[PDB]
DNA sequence: AGAGGCCGAGGCGGCCTCGGCCTC
DNA sequence: AGAGGCCGAGGCGGCCTCGGCCTC
């Protein structure tokens, strides 16, 4: 199971680990099982302004962009609750466009969002 | 199972919404978990002394502590290393009557802290 | 200068130093000149529900009740603030009553409260 | 006083708004903490050149940084150590031309981390 | 150059429950 | 006895600024 991000997304993801910042924007790396009942979990716990599900060599990346700010502590609690015994990674993204928009284009692929057409 | 054997009902707090503690508890599980927690729970709970017997193709641990504690937390303590098998956790309040009925049939002691 | 509010008042007060729960009683022990300010400056600070001001050892001890919760360490840092190079204890107060009756019972007693005929 | 020297401000950073960082600057305050300063700010910034400078019966600090700071990093922590005295920091955007003026009438050199 | 968007470390100040204490 | 008020430790999850980074 990965450890992390897939290499070629790190650049846009926040790799803080003593901060309290919060931020409305975040990723998470987890199963095709675990990302498709979050997709829609996380959409209601969190009222997202936005939700996209992608795949990732074979496991699942969630991009969601939130109405108000969360630690990524917060969201990690959240998802890892829902995702006992299956890899589950979670981190904020400080470059929304970036990380959507590669998340769009190959090797990764779009399987569900919540907006038809996607952002811009 | 879902409760005690009936007839040590008696013997044992039916108390729901207190944040009474006290200091002899007994657990109902398995086998398997009665043999873990009598050694886990001596260990946890520097227990002044606890008995493990047979019951019904069960196990129940009877067990004093030197300090008071919520039937609550036993049960927080016990059941967090049983995520998968049954347990029941209850404070007892009559405690030799608990012990010497645990030593007479239907029950049958498997061991003891003290001889 | 006392490190401590006096012993015969310590029954009554929170000497939790661990502790992140809010309560909604505080006292503070500090000079003649802090305190006359504090008082003014708390009321208004926390809308207190009530005030009083108190003689003590040649110092003074203020009581109060707060209509929102509060950490110690905040009524505490916002106290502290406005008491640089003067003496300054700040605890929560746990037996409300039992407290404010000593404080007003010899050897203490009130200089000012916020309203007639104080608590009962 | 309230700003540096009249004929040095050209040499200074005049920003108010900005986040940018630099690695040289210059503080005006009184002898005493000039000499304080000094030594301070040499260990505290592990400086590769601080000089100290007279200036209309106050002292200047000169000094250059090995990493970049903030004006009012560096001013934040010179102030701390000030709670009283007068103090002034700003960057410095002309380099040479700030220590260079400050080794010529009507300032003048006090000391120098480098001969 | 100066204005200013960004962001990781980390202080602050609420919320909450656990697991004891107590009295009625 | 059981119900339940109380309270210290301490997890949680926002807010904020400092003091760097960057580009326009």
């Amino acid at each position: 199971d990965p450890k992390d991000f897939p290499s070629e997304l790190l650049s846009f993801l926040s790799h803080a680990v003593f901060s309290n910042r919060t931020l409305a924007c975040f990723a998470i790396y987890t199963t095709k099982e675990k990302a498709a009942l979050l997709y829609k979990k996380i959409m209601e716990k969190y009222s997202v302004t936005f939700i996209s599900r992608h795949n990732s060599y074979n496991h699942n990346i969630l991009f969601f962009l939130t109405p108000h700010r969360h630690r990524v502590s917060a969201i990690n609690n959240y998802a890892q609750k829902l995702c006992t015994f299956s890899f589950l990674i979670c981190k904020g993204v400080n470059k929304e466009y970036l990380m959507y928009s590669a998340l769009t284009r190959d090797p990764f692929s779009v399987i569900e969002e919540s907006l038809p057409g996607g952002l811009k």
